[PDB]
């Protein structure tokens, strides 16, 4: 079997569902396991559906940019909803070479190692409302790639500071 | 026939090259039309690539996002190079939904109808020394989808306003 690939556009073009609305969709259907790697992560539904999966029992594992990760950690104080309280979310930061902070320029969403949403997609107000935008619904052989890449780079991932 | 994707990584892994050699070298072996989306477009070696392509005759459509078009404009203008004397070369602009400046996310490089790289790096010094980033090189059926975004940024793209 190769690889399947749909396109998805904001604002949408020829498809019923928002990027948006299929990031939702897609964590409210995962069973197993959802990883994540996000350079900005503010977007409160979609951080509701990533709580609410690991309720369910999902194992949730985020790598986030470390030069943007306070925007998340004020996002979680703000909901009332601390990421190290829960059980089946684990959260850790990438960093790129500083000279001037270097950065994780990498997103993606795998759930249950069986369908990657990859795109210019930020997990932010702004991407709903005001950006154009564009990712790509993976399935397939090239899941397997991007499985390595999350696991690679949660190898060179580090415990947030405030985390104790 | 169907689509093939390879990944490359900044840092690379499991290739030779990394992916400004990369551009360097698609662009180099543009035979006909270089098509490029770009959110922030301040590399000189890439531009020189461009400039140099469009001296052997190969059209060069490209569309920048319209917030960051300025450090384009300062880049060309220090190179002494101004793209609006390049008979080859159009350069128009394209943004978001404003509320805050909404704003063209994307990014790619699409050469001869033919060959696409579509990844998380933006022509900048910091891509090449500072930050992580993946791209994939796409080619086959996939191709022809990222032409139809293409036209059809181009169709919503405005002359930039220096120009006249
Ligand atoms: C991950 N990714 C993919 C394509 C384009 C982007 O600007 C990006 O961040």
């Amino acid at each position: 079997g190769g690889t399947h690939i749909d396109l998805l556009f904001h604002p949408p073009r020829a498809h019923l569902l928002t990027i948006k609305e299929t990031i939702r969709k897609m964590i409210k259907e995962a069973r197993k396991v959802i990883a994540l790697v996000m350079d900005i992560f503010t977007d409160v539904d979609i951080f509701k559906e990533i709580v609410e999966a690991s309720t369910r029992g999902v194992s949730v594992y985020i790598l986030l940019d470390e030069s943007n990760f306070n925007h998340f950690l004020n996002m979680t104080e703000k909901q009332g909803c601390s990421v190290q309280r829960l059980r089946n979310i684990r959260v850790r930061t990438v960093k790129g070479q500083d000279y001037f902070h270097g950065k994780m320029e990498q997103k993606f969403l795998l759930v249950d190692c069986q369908k990657v949403m990859y795109g210019s997609y930020s997990y932010m107000w702004s991407f709903e409302k005001a950006h154009l935008s564009m990712v790509q619904i993976i399935t397939g052989q090239l899941v397997e790639s991007f499985d390595e890449e999350f696991r690679t780079l949660y190898a060179r991932s580090c415990v947030p500071s405030s985390f104790a």
